[PDB]
C-alpha cells in the first residue's frame, strides 16, 4: 500500500505516507512508467472546498472551532448560489506556500514558509497588472537580496476570458528568427518574440535584449508594456581566473519569475500567478547558456580554453561546462545577488525531505528535476529515492493563450 | 493522436509514438496516483502461456510465424510442459533469448550492441569445479587481451524439486571490502558482505584496496566451492593523469571486465539463475561511480586536496573539478592500456542512434531514464534531453533473491 523509500548512501529507509492524500492522477500506469515527461460543476467544487478549509483550519490548530464551522458555510452557501466562492487573504497566504510545499519539481522547497505574498485580486485592467508586476519585481529584487515572492491576480470565472500573462517568465530575453533558419539571442523565446512585434513592438538586435511585457485582462486583446530597465537588474559574466571570459560579453538577470503557471487553492484556478525565488547556478550556467538548443556556448567557451574539440574522450565539455558555472557563481557573487550553488541546493533539499517527513509523512518530488543537470551523482539527492505525485493546492502548467 | 505514449526530444523538438509497450506483460512499480519511477529494487498455466508468447517472437524474428514449423514447436512445447511440467530450448532459440533479454534491458546505455553478443551454451554443466572452467573460458573469451567482446555463458535452467546454479558474487570481478577495528572499510564498501562470506566459506584474506575477490559457485543443492582467479586472467588498468603527474601515485586502478554475475535470465517461462554476461565499462561507471560515490571508494576529497582546490566550501565547484580529472583519468589510462572503454558522450550517441533503430524496427524501447542519463554532465548529453518509456518485456534479465 504504502511505498518504501531508500536512501543508498546512508542506508535509511522511510515509508510515504503522504500520497495517500492524492486526488489528481499522474501519467504512469503499472504497465509503463511516464514520469521523465515535461508535460501532461457544484459538487467537485465543492469538495475540493471543504478539503482545503479543513487544510487551513487545521494548519492553525482551530481545526473544529466555531470559526472553522462558520467558514464551510460561508462556502457552501456561495458555491450553492453563485457557482463559485471566494478565498479570505489569509487563506490565499497559506494556499499559495502550501503550492509551492507540494511542487514536486523544486529543489528550493526548504524556504517554502517564506514567501511575500501579494494579493492582487482587485485588479481590473492590463495597466493594473504592470503596476502589481513592476511591485513584485522591486520587491523579490530588493537590490539584489532577493526574496521570494508571489503575486495573486484574479480568478478564472465561468462567464469570461482569464487574467494572463503571455510571458512564461517576468524577465526574458528576445530570441530573432534569422533569414539563414538560425536564431539570435535565445532561442526558446523565438515565439513570444515574434508576438510582441506582432503586438507592436521595436525590436532591438542583440542576444540579451530584455522582452517587454504583454499582459491580458479578460476577452481583451494583450496590452504591451516595456520594463523600465532600472527594475531588471542583470549581472555581466566573468571568471576568477580566465580574463577572456568577460570577453565574451556574456550576462543574465537575477530574478527567475515564473508567470505562465496556473496556481489551484480549493479548486478555485488563478491564471495569473506569478513567483520568484532565486537562482540555482546550474539553471544558468548548465541548461541557459549551454543547452545546444539555447544559447550554446560550449564549443566557443571550449576554444577559449584551448581544449582539444575534435573528440568528445578529452571530456572539453565537461571541462567547460565547470568554468562556465563558476563564472556565474563568481559574478552574482561579485555582484552581490543571491544566487545557490547545486551542492549547497541539494543538501538543503535532503534537509528538506527529512522535516517533510516528519511533519507530513513523505514529500512528492521529482527525481530527474530534483538532481541537478551535471555532477549529479556528486549530489546527495542522486542516490536519493523519491516519489512522486500531485497533492493540491498547486501549480499547474495551462495551454498558452493564443 | 494515438493512445500511445507521446514521446518528444526537447532539443530536437521531434516527437514519436511508443507502441511496443503494448508488448508489456509485467506490471512495473508505478501507478496514476504515485510514480516510483527512481526505485532501484521495484507455475503451470502460466508457464505454457509464456513458452508460446516466447515461440511465437523466435518465429517472427526469422519471419516464418505462421509456418508449421512453428506450430509443431508450439506443439512441441505443449506437449513436454503437458507430462514434465517444463520444457528446454533449443539452442537458436537461447540465442535470440540472451540477445533480445538484452535489448529488453531499460537500464543498459549500451544497447546499440545487443545484435552482437557471443552466447555460450552451458548448459550441460553439472558440478561447482566444470562452472569455473566455464567462467575462466569466458573471461578469457570476452577479456581477449583487452580488445574486449560481450557475452554470456548460460548454465542450466531452474528444475521442480531441485535446487539452483547460483554464482554468490554479484559480479565476475570485484575487490574486497575489508571491515576495519575503527568501524571504516579498506578496500570497496560495495563488497563487505561477500568478503565476509569468502572467508567464511575459508579465503584467506588479503589487506589492499584492491583484493580480487575469489568466486563463489553453487552446484544444485550443494554449499558453494570457492575458486581463486588466476591473476593472469584478470586484466587490471593502472590509472593515471595525461598532465597531472602525482596522479598515477595514488596507486588507483580498476579491472577491465564488467560481468554481472547475479541476475536471472528469464526466457518464456525458463529462468537461467546463473547466466553471468559481460561487456565493456562506460567510463562514468568507474571515474564517478565507483571512485567517488561517498559510499564506495570516496577519493573526490583526496583528489581535489592534490589539485590544491578549496575543499571548504561548495561553491568552488572543487567536488565537479575532481570528478572531471578522475574521469579524464580512467579514459587516459585505459586508452593507453589498449583495453576497450567508452566515454559518456560516445555511449549516449550511440544510445540516441538505437532509439531511432529500435523506433523503425519495433516501434519503441524500454528506457529507464535515471539509469540512462550520465552521473556527471547529464544535461551535456543528448539522452538528458529525451523523454523515455519505461516497462517491462520478456526475455529480460531480472534480479533475484540473495542465495543466502
Ligand atoms: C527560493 C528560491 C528557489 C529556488 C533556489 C528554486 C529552485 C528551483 C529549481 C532549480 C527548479 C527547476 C528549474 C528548471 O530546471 O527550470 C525549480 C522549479 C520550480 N519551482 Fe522553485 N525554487 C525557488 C523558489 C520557488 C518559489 C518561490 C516557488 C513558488 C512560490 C517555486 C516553485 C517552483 C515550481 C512550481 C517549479 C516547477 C517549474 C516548472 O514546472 O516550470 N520555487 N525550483
Ligand atoms: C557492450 C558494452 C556495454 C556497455 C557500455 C553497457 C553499459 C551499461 C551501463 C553504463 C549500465 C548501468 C550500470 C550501472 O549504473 O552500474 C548498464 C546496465 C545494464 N546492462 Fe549494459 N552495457 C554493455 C553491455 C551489456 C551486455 C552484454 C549486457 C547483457 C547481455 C548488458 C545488460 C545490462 C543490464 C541487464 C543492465 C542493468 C544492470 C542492473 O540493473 O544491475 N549490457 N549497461
Ligand atoms: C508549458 C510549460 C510551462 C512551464 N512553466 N514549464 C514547463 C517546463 C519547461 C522546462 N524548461 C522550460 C520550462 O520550465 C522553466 C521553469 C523555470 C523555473 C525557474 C525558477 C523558478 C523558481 C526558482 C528558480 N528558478 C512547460
Ligand atoms: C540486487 C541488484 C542486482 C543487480 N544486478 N543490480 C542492482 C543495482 C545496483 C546499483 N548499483 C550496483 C548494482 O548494479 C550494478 C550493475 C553493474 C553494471 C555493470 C556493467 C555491465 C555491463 C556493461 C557495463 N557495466 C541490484
Ligand atoms: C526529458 C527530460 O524529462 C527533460 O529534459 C527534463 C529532465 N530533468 C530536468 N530537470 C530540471 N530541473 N529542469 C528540466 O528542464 C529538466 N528537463
Ligand atoms: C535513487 C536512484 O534511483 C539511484 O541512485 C540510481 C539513480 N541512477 C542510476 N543510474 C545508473 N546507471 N546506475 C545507478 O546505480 C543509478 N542509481
Ligand atoms: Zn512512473
Amino acid at each position: 500500500k504504502f511505498p518504501r523509500v531508500k536512501n543508498w548512501e546512508l542506508g535509511s529507509i522511510t515509508y510515504d505516507t503522504l500520497c495517500a492524500q492524492s486526488q489528481q492522477d499522474g501519467p504512469c500506469t503499472p504497465r509503463r512508467c511516464l514520469g521523465s515527461l515535461v508535460l501532461p460543476p457544484a459538487e467537485q467544487l465543492l469538495s475540493q472546498a471543504r478539503d482545503f478549509i479543513n487544510q487551513y483550519y487545521s494548519s492553525i490548530k482551530r481545526s473544529g472551532s466555531q470559526a472553522h464551522e462558520e467558514r464551510l458555510q460561508e462556502v457552501e452557501a456561495e458555491v450553492a448560489s453563485t457557482g463559485t466562492y471566494h478565498l479570505r487573504e489569509s487563506e490565499l497566504v497559506f494556499g499559495a506556500k502550501q503550492a509551492w510545499r507540494n511542487a514536486p519539481r523544486c529543489v528550493g522547497r526548504i524556504q517554502w514558509g517564506k514567501l511575500q505574498v501579494f494579493d492582487a485580486r482587485d485588479c481590473s485592467s492590463a495597466q493594473e497588472m504592470f503596476t502589481y508586476i513592476c511591485n513584485h519585481i522591486k520587491y523579490a529584487t530588493n537590490r539584489g537580496n532577493l526574496r521570494s515572492a508571489i503575486t495573486v491576480f484574479p480568478q478564472r470565472a465561468p462567464g469570461r476570458g482569464d487574467f494572463r500573462i503571455w510571458n512564461s517568465q517576468l524577465v526574458r530575453y528576445a530570441g530573432y528568427r534569422q533569414q539563414d533558419g538560425s536564431v539570435r539571442g535565445d532561442p526558446a523565446n523565438v515565439e513570444i518574440t515574434e508576438l510582441c512585434i506582432q503586438h507592436g513592438w521595436t525590436p532591438g538586435n542583440g542576444r540579451f535584449d530584455v522582452l517587454p511585457l504583454l499582459l491580458q485582462a479578460p476577452d481583451e486583446a494583450p496590452e504591451l508594456f516595456v520594463l523600465p530597465p532600472e527594475l531588471v537588474l542583470e549581472v555581466p559574466l566573468e571568471h576568477p581566473t580566465l580574463e577572456w571570459f568577460a570577453a565574451l560579453g556574456l550576462r543574465w538577470y537575477a530574478l527567475p519569475a515564473v508567470s505562465n503557471m496556473l496556481l489551484e487553492i480549493g479548486g478555485l484556478e488563478f491564471s495569473a500567478a506569478p513567483f520568484s525565488g532565486w537562482y540555482m547556478s546550474t539553471e544558468i550556467g548548465t541548461r541557459n547558456l549551454c543547452d545546444p538548443h539555447r544559447y550554446n556556448i560550449l564549443e566557443d567557451v571550449a576554444v577559449c580554453m584551448d581544449l582539444d574539440t575534435r573528440t568528445t574522450s578529452s571530456l572539453w565539455k565537461d571541462k567547460a561546462a565547470v568554468e562556465i558555472n563558476l563564472a556565474v557563481l563568481h559574478s552574482f557573487q561579485l555582484a552581490k545577488v543571491t544566487i545557490v550553488d547545486h551542492h549547497a541546493a541539494t543538501v538543503s533539499f535532503m534537509k528538506h525531505l527529512d522535516n517533510e517527513q516528519k511533519a507530513r509523512g513523505g514529500c512528492p518530488a521529482d527525481w530527474a528535476w530534483i538532481v541537478p543537470p551535471i555532477s549529479g551523482s556528486l549530489t546527495p539527492v542522486f542516490h536519493q529515492e523519491m516519489v512522486n505525485y500531485i497533492l493540491s493546492p498547486a501549480f499547474r502548467y495551462q495551454p498558452d493563450p493564443w
